[PDB]
């Protein structure tokens, strides 16, 4: 059967699902039927058909009434900042993507529950009462149909996870620190204003700066073998889009630079196709722009001395993350 | 007789106004006696000590109880969105410098009088009901003692009033059209979003962006005789701070650009000394940043053909707008 | 029946041209027999395969010995620094797409006929003995059987004369004077270092940097009707692609915003349809990136006060001139 | 007693050294009698006045005839490609800071010697051949008297040594993994266009960029203990100064956060103080820009995991590298 979505947040989270849904040519069985967002609905249909980091959409987009009609899918358009007022029940709503941030927890994301979805999916890490935390590729086989809220983790847990879960079964992971080489987001600053966070509050388009991030340390909810193994942070930089995964770790033995490659090849070629791609090219980082994948292993930098191993992977972390709401979406539906 | 003031808005713009203060070495005869700011002091005297854009502040900040300390001055520290409830008559407060963007109009402005306060200075274009629009060096002599709230016009109509009236005084403006290539500013984003304006939606780091400027309509608050002849638009560009007025102007008679030139040099050499400046160095933006005159004419870039001229200028949209604020302090209080 | 062309000059201007000829379906009965650069061919073959202002190549490129391979064309690649070296006569060759911005007159340009090819293009303003300079849809019927040496402008002038004709034509035009804000090109510089400029001498990613231009003064060459009443410069702004025209002149007699859209309305819809577009949404520059027309018109920011009249065009810098080296082409070798 | 020295290309580096030695009051015991470029003399001039990186500098230049006059000090300019024809014997010259990149051997460089120069100093990596790799603060002590060429080692090596020497001899490093993050540099481009290195013929300023680094292998000419034991690679992101130190190292042992900064905070406070900082403000990157540190290790970044520590250092990679010219200066004449 067809799986009825609807998107809570038509901010660049949500645009960029949908986005990925059309662009695919509606590979998963999905239909979504409704997008909830405060704003104008022409201005969201404008900046739905034109984007600076992921150009034009390759369709039609048109706003008629109520509804956005994207590729001939006449879409309910609703603004309502509560979610349990939103009529999810009439329309036989089965999946919320909760892309706002502001319903994170398994009690907040029941808002739609009580609205008549039947299940929630949190595009980004969820508080600890949510039934599970989703890195697909890696452990959606952990969804069951008793599960009703979940997390899809975060862009950069989806970017480490297929990157380390292959290392762990073959080489063994004894702990770990990972640097994300980050492009900026829109909670930070074009000029020094006031903002929560002091390092934020400091020009993005000028500086390197550093910010904190549970990503690495996440990676416990997707692997529980590696709970506490893994920490990090995050550095900021002057691009507006695609990130670089930095980890480095201490090998339970002996290990080479191509065993590690190696390793992460036959991964690619194998359980974790599509997922994670292997790459020995010449590239920087526009060039995985709009790529789908969570993790694109740059086999060209890898480093290793003694146990110490050093391994990297570029991910567009608006579009590779977005590509996985969908494929998540499908896994909880299917889930026995 | 000293001026005591306060500044209602501790954000960039109540920030340059402070910084300006004490790094020309309190050249005014004003004391700041208090800020009014929702915002932590903490993070207020942090983004005083550093800035991206201006550097570091010269000076030592620090915080003891309700007071931040600059340069050892005591400055009372308020929150309070209700200027009615301030303490401005107790604090003997002279003028308002109104910095928050929400009581730009003389009814709204009049809380602060209500407060205590004697005067007030609009930091931004006013509403209809002000008693004066100001541009300093320009037309500070309409200033009356009677006069409780005016406007202090914008950075833009600052750098183009000083520019185009020499011009007019001595060859006569018939029309003009003006483009303002200006750096972006916080009302933008770092990647495209909502916004209120569909251009501004978009990413300023990345695009040229037109927008409205009212600059070229508002020099007729200043300059009477200019009323309805001027128009013209702004485009953002990725720079972080100063900006350039672009004017193209139908003088009333055939002239050349070595005369263009000499009437804007006399003008910065004499009446508007220290407002307009005279440049002839291959100089670029980022020369001008931090720059305190209101209007650096760049004679290297003027072209004439005929009666057509183009003279262009460049201003530091937040510190001359900065340093002028002061002045018109000292202005209005010494107005009869 | 089919036009054989070569490259000289493997840079930014000629790779486009051939990314150009290829992304169009090949529309031109044009087929690329060679190219000439000093780099290596695998370079070429992997800057031609990812640009970051471009994208992807959608295609196919391989290196087999002395060729480049584009979707199975055999490419001749060669390096020589003297075009007169080069096998044009033996490879057949009809047009030389001149490229390297070192031969840009007819006697230099000679260089390629001295070679055994039968004409020759520059990819730029040419010298006053060139036989013709040639703006696409404006003026490509001078061409004769006769020339040899031709220019096919620069890319600000082909922006601009698509703009100004219908205007003259319509309106007449006394005088103009005009800024082009530019995105920055390789000849500038990522942090201060010497230059034969001393502001482009100056870094490009931080500042707004003047610098001169021939292409409105030059706009004769291309309408003689013109001659002498245009001029102008640019200024250069932190941007990788797309500029943009802004023009103000003096119309010879009254007219008004809708009249002025409405003149280049009509010739979009005309006489210069696909090489002028006429548009009205609230865009921004990167949403022209990749655009092949050679002017886009907006009019969104047409402005008019009295006799003076304000027009502005984007234009993809690259991407337009690109395609319209290959328009030229056919029309060069159509010519009787 | 004071040392005569001459600066062999006045490029950035040659540039930044000499404004380094003015802008601390002459501290050392230095006087600059000549510098030899091929450029013109007012242009070095023009971009000495004026930086975008550094600002302007806080003082005098003019060039008069054959000198080059830096606060009131008249400076010989030459212009010679071939350093053995330098008349360094007639100016009595001791040390050359050889600033070119031409000269980076013993062998290349004694051409400054038969020049009749006592000594040289290589501002970057020398070859197997140089008497000597110096970061100064580190292993100055091994210079000897008879020391005739040397090499300063580079800004990176620079940052790193300082950082780890003290981990090492407190805590033990086993082995290590860097990433450098860098600010871009002249040797990238503005848009893709054709280079040695595929992955520098990309924009610098749209794109994190993967580079060699030798500055990881380099630790070992100053800190023989590690030879070895060190690899990694750098990433130029889009900012114009300023970089950053990411190390990663296995130690000998269990470790804590507050143990690994406490050794740093010593090392500042004692034999490296001046060339090490210890900062504990939540500062970004262009906070440390023109801080003449070597290293300014941020204790607020600071990750342990077990044996694993993850530390990081902010490195003006120019203005820090330029002030320990001049030290390195001073120590080789006084070397015994
Ligand atoms: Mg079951
Ligand atoms: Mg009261
Ligand atoms: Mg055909
Ligand atoms: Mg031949
Ligand atoms: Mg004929
Ligand atoms: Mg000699």
């Amino acid at each position: 059967m067809t799986i009825r979505v609807v998107i809570n947040g038509y901010g660049r989270i949500g645009r960029n699902i949908l986005r990925a849904h059309y662009e695919n040519g509606k590979k998963h069985d999905i239909e979504i039927v409704a997008i909830n967002d405060l704003g104008d609905p022409k201005t969201n249909a404008h900046l739905t058909r034109f984007d600076t980091a992921h150009g034009k959409f390759p369709g039609t987009v048109t706003v008629d009434g109520d509804y956005m009609v994207v590729n001939g899918d006449k879409i309910r358009v609703l603004a309502n900042r509560n979610p349990a007022e939103l009529p999810w029940g009439e329309l036989g709503v089965d999946v919320v993507l909760e892309c706002t941030g502001f319903f994170t927890s398994k009690e907040k994301a029941g808002a739609h529950l009580k609205g008549g979805a039947k299940k929630v999916i949190i595009s980004a890490p969820g508080g600890k009462d949510v039934d599970a935390t989703i890195v697909f590729g890696v452990n959606q086989n952990v969804l069951k149909a008793e599960h009703t809220v979940i997390s899809n983790a975060s862009c950069t847990t989806n970017c480490l996870a297929p990157l380390v879960k292959p290392l762990h079964d073959k080489l063994g992971v004894e702990t770990g620190l990972m640097t994300t080489v980050h492009a900026y987001t829109n909670d930070q600053v074009l000029t020094d204003v006031y903002h929560e966070d002091l390092r934020r509050a400091r020009s993005a388009t000028m500086s390197m700066i550093p910010t904190k991030t549970g990503a690495a340390a996440a990676v416990g909810l997707v692997l529980p073998e590696l709970n506490g193994k893994l920490d990090g942070f995050a550095i900021r930089v002057p691009t507006i889009n695609v990130s670089l995964v930095d980890l480095s770790f201490v090998a339970k033995r002996d290990t080479t630079v191509e065993e590690v490659n190696s390793i992460l090849q036959a991964a690619a070629e194998g359980e974790l196709k599509d997922i994670l791609t292997y790459n020995t090219e010449p590239l920087v980082s526009i060039d995985f722009n709009h790529n789908p994948a969570s993790s694109n292993f740059d086999a060209t930098l890898t480093k290793v001395s003694g146990k110490l191993v050093k391994v990297s992977s570029w991910y567009d972390n608006e579009w590779g993350f977005s590509n996985r709401m969908l494929d998540t979406t499908v896994a909880l539906m299917s889930a026995k």
